[PDB]
């Protein structure tokens, strides 16, 4: 009767986390360790440093206020080994315990090591129970279809998780309001103003030793202005349900030069990390329809989000992985352009979207899809390439939730098993989507030229290049119709012109 010890990772900052279940107060200790390895496995943007330990920071003397035991090892320590292993074994050795108690990750690699670490004590592994889908249900439902589709899974979400059901029926008659003819902003519409945190005495320390101790790190940190506990989460969340919610359906793929919020949550960078619960979040949503405060396809678009798609990609991840990160469907094999770090690029929509990145760590879905990674698609970079950006820049980027949407939705690099068909698109949809191209100094109409739009030649050489491999997949029959129609000397030209913004902007 030695006692447990417990692990507890960065983002698994919840009372209700399974390692902490029947925890014996009087012998068990809770370990936490700011680690150097998962700190530079990628070079993550400094914000997400800070989030995430400030948060633990605060979440381990909310766990001392309970009784906990609370072992935990700073990045100042001298003794700290760097690694969870290491400092797994470092605390074994302090004192006695009779087992190891953890809750398994949202990282395949780190997940992979523990299970395999030689321990003295026997070491147990409790699933992820703050997700609505377990890893185990997830497989059940995906046995045997020979294609994963979204919208089957939510439907069976719904029915599970009870959300936004009348009975056995979907409130409204039916599961899905997407509202198709969805178009930017009009010109008088001006985004409102979103909550930001001010940093508090914990954030504050951790963002000077950041700024000090990780300059070689990606982003700004000043302006800081992330949730770091439940009550700063729980500010985000109350914001957005009462003044954002009702919104949310109408410009959900809208952008908007250097309005980079617009009516989004921006909750994911806290939801990732436990500060706030996936069940929680939605019900709150739903009451706001029930009781009349916001339309119901504006809540269900939002409650879709979350146990659709949020619960979709980490159900294909752990499905699919190990070799899933190492698809490469395309055969791209380019290097990544210089202005995804720098934002140095006379690109207005792309230039907009790395200096939300840089600034704020963050940039809302349809950015991430439709110009960064829509451009990394149609140039051609090395997957690998890509999901080190997406790792990087993004203060909610973990790898069950990043390579899905990255290597999978945004890429087609996994040859559509997370999105079905490829998302490529030219010039003409950030056009009608966003107001980038009236001030950007490339011409959105034009195709060769210098002045030409490099989405526009791009685009076109994608689906030249991929006909026939895009013609077996069947859901792009018109712009392979268009394409076909083209003529040869037509074809050939924005070939050319593709290559040369390929060699112009490094990619190969
Ligand atoms: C290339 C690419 C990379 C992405 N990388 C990440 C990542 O590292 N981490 C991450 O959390 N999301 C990622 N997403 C999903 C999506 O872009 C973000 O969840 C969203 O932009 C975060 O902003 P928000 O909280 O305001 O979202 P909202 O627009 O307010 O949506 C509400 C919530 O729904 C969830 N959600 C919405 N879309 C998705 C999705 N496609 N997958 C999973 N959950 C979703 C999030 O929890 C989000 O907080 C990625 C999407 C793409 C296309
Ligand atoms: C930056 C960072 N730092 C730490 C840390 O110091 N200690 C820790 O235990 N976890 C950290 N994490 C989170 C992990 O690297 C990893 O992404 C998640 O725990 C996956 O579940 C991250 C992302
Ligand atoms: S013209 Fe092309 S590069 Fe410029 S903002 Fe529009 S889509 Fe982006």
């Amino acid at each position: 009767m030695a006692g447990a010890l417990r692990l507890v990772l960065g983002d698994q900052l919840s009372d209700n986390l399974s390692a902490l279940v029947d925890a014996d107060l009087s012998r068990d200790q809770v370990l936490m360790v700011e680690s150097r390895v998962e700190a530079t496995a990628w070079k993550h943007h400094k914000q997400k440093l800070v989030l995430v330990w400030s948060a633990m920071r605060q979440f381990a003397e909310r766990l001392r206020a309970r009784g906990f035991n609370v072992r935990y090892v700073t990045l100042e320590d001298p003794d700290n080994t760097g690694s969870i292993g290491g400092e797994l074994r470092r605390a074994l050795e302090a004192r006695a315990f009779d087992r190891v108690i953890r809750t398994a990750c949202g990282k395949w690699g780190l997940e992979s090591h523990l299970l395999s670490l030689d321990l003295p004590v026997p070491m147990e592994t409790r699933e992820d129970d703050r997700f609505l889908c377990s890893r185990a249900q997830f497989a059940a439902w995906a046995e045997g279809r020979r294609e994963l589709r979204m919208e089957f899974f939510y439907r069976e979400m719904r029915r599970k998780t009870g959300l936004l059901m009348d009975g056995d029926q979907p409130a409204g008659g039916r599961w899905n309001f997407d509202a198709e003819n969805r178009r930017k902003l009009p010109p008088g519409l001006r985004p409102p103003e979103r909550l930001r945190i001010p940093p508090n005495p914990t954030t504050q320390t951790v963002l000077e030793q950041v700024s000090r101790g990780f300059d070689d790190h990606f982003g700004e940190v000043e302006g800081f202005g992330w949730p770091t506990n439940p009550d700063e989460a729980t500010a985000i969340l109350d914001h957005f349900i009462a003044d954002m919610l009702p919104s949310f359906g109408d410009w959900q793929d809208a952008m908007s030069w250097r309005r980079p919020f617009l009516w989004h949550s921006l909750i994911s960078p806290a939801l990732n990390i436990g500060l706030l619960d996936p069940l929680d979040i939605c019900r709150r949503a739903e009451a706001a329809w029930r009781e009349g405060r916001a339309p119901l396809n504006a809540v269900e678009g939002f409650i879709r989000q979350i146990i659709g798609w949020r619960e979709f990609v980490r159900g294909i991840y752990w499905l699919k992985m190990p070799e899933y990160a190492q698809r490469n469907a395309l055969d791209a094999q380019g290097k990544l352009p210089g202005f995804y770090w720098t934002g140095q690029t006379d690109m207005a929509c792309v230039a907009d979207t790395v200096r939300a990145a840089h600034d704020h760590a963050y940039a809302h879905h349809i950015q991430r899809l439709m110009v960064t990674g829509n451009l990394a698609m149609l140039l051609g970079v090395h997957p690998d390439a890509v999901d080190d950006w997406y790792m990087v820049v993004f203060a909610d980027a973990y790898e069950w939730v990043e390579m899905p949407n990255t290597r999978g939705m945004a890429t087609f690099a996994d040859g559509g098993i997370v999105g079905s068909k490829p998302y490529a698109a030219s010039g003409a949809y950030i056009d009608r989507m966003s107001d980038y191209c009236k001030g950007c100094r490339y011409d959105v109409k034009k195709r060769l030229g210098d002045d030409a739009c490099p989405f526009n030649a791009l685009y076109w050489d994608f689906i030249d290049r991929h006909a026939q491999r895009l013609a077996g997949n069947g859901r792009m029959m018109m712009p392979l119709r268009t394409l076909e129609k083209m003529p040869d000397a037509e074809r050939e030209a924005f070939r050319k012109q593709a290559r040369a913004l390929r060699v112009k902007m490094g990619v190969s």
